[PDB]
């Protein structure tokens, strides 16, 4: 059973479970709210119970410890931690528009200016996290978070690592990403190209509205994976295809960097919205 | 030095070496495709000048002799075998994604489905064998291998042997099983009971991901066995780590046979995955803890 009212021993702050927003995989996520301030968070409770198997206590830990170093306005908010004897108990910032999985579930394919809005964002977020020598490793539509004024929060660093020392590259995965890179899936080592991979993957998925590789059976698909088979629709704009067939390369070190990734003809020749109204969850807008 | 194609004076089928797999033990093991089918199979060569101690010559004989009349889906296929002057020729399935010793390599502990997955495939086979009067007396990761869909294959009869009549133990063994079960460790005779003893030590390391009595040498080892000295960490699902103390006993009598172990609350109530994901080598997947079959 889950206490109605959340105690940290620590800072002496108290919560209150409000209304159930779904299984975060191992967790069971509420909206919570400070029993004094009153402000708004994302409760994440993990029953200690499944964090007795140490391959997942290792994860749990090291989740807290990269999530907890971050602050940036296109990654989630890490407001705390704390455990009773029962759970772990970890808050984050509320992203009142859930994630780009429940939009894109809505919408299919986006209009070509949404894609590069979202993009943009994610590509803002993921250079800083480059920039502090973390890998994510698990970028996608669901665990890219919208706020209120669909501002994209990236957040999920269950499968994210720390680079210690220039050149690591890395093997051993405490999970199975959403988006499997090749030199993942070859079990080749792999470094800071697999996040550049995903935003490849989710990308495509944005305009096209399907993913690139996914089929019926994963065998088909970890095979079309391996030899780089996709197809991008004849009606996708070239500068965008390009930009996709850049990304989504069998060689890691033939890919953009984050870095010459934001500098695409895609970001600074197409046209960028400031801001999405609240309908683009639901009908495609007009530009024009 | 050996052939570059293998020819068979019997049948007039031949064969090209492949890639080389590694030594099989006394083996030289490489990847062959017939002449004519261009189908491809896993060459077994060994030297001949080995097989002339007889004690090693009558162990391949009763390899090739229990193989070779067996036939089940979770059982390494036997499609024939010939020699020359200087070699014996083995010829069997090709399983593409090696043994569980390069998996539990690479993995260390699995998840309790994945045990589970490749148990009850192992369980199956060693019941078709059991059934058959074959007791395997070395089943370890190293021979237990895995096809393109990673469907689990039963190989390497080096220790097996055919029961006679229903009651029958045996003694004598013509090498030494990787895991060693207390009755044949202090020489009391042995029968079926001994394959379920492996199983147990396999379904450990699986779900530990270390053995259950191995230490640094081998006096302590042997000497864990004889006192049946384990311990299951705290972590493991208590069903689970039932089903491992059950399989796990001094007393050959007191352990499950192969038929009741399959039906375990283990593997009747527990969660088996129908495929698993060809990534399940490398990294962990995720399950629901609600794995229902009423919905994609
Ligand atoms: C906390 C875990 C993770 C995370 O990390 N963050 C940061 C997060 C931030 N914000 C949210 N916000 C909302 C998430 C879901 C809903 C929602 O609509 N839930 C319905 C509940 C009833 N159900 C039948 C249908 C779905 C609303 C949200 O905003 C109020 N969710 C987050 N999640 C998700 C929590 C469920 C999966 C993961
Ligand atoms: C025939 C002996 C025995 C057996 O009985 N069967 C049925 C078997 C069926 N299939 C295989 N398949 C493969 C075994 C190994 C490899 C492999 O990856 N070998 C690498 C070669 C390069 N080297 C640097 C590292 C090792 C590939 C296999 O499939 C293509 N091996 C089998 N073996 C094994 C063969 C040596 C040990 C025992």
């Amino acid at each position: 059973e889950i206490p109605e009212v959340l105690v940290d021993p620590r800072s002496r702050r108290r919560y209150v479970r409000g209304r159930f927003l779904g299984k975060g995989g191992f967790a069971k996520c509420f909206e919570i709210s400070d029993a004094d301030t009153k402000e708004v968070f994302a409760g994440k409770i993990v029953p200690k119970s499944l964090l007795l198997k140490p391959h997942q206590r290792e994860k749990m830990s090291m989740e807290i410890s990269i999530h907890r170093s971050l602050a940036h306005q296109h990654v989630v908010g890490f407001h705390g931690f704390f455990e009773d004897n029962d759970f772990v108990f970890v808050v984050l910032e509320l992203c009142r528009r859930r994630s780009l999985l429940e939009l894109h579930k809505r919408r299919k394919a986006l209009t070509e200016p949404e894609a590069r809005y979202y993009l943009r964002q994610i590509v803002l977020g993921c250079q800083y996290l480059h920039r502090n020598r973390v890998i994510h490793r698990d970028l996608k539509l669901g665990n890219l978070f919208l706020n209120e004024d669909l501002e994209v929060k990236i957040g999920d660093f269950g499968l994210a690592t720390k680079v210690e020392y220039d050149g690591e590259r890395k093997k051993t995965l405490c999970g199975t990403p959403n988006y499997i890179a090749p030199e993942v899936l070859s079990d080749a080592g792999h470094s800071f190209e697999v996040d550049v991979w995903s935003i490849g993957c989710i990308m495509y998925t944005l305009l096209v509205g399907k993913p690139p590789f996914e089929t019926s059976c994963l065998k088909e698909t970890y095979l079309r994976i391996k030899k780089n088979e996709y197809s991008i629709p004849k009606h996708i704009n070239p500068v965008a295809a390009s930009l996709i067939q850049k990304m989504l390369q069998t060689d890691p070190t033939a890919r953009p960097t984050i870095n010459e990734l934001l500098n695409d003809e895609f970001f600074t020749s197409g046209y960028i919205p400031a801001r999405l109204p609240i309908t683009c969850l639901t009908i495609p807008p007009r530009f024009s």
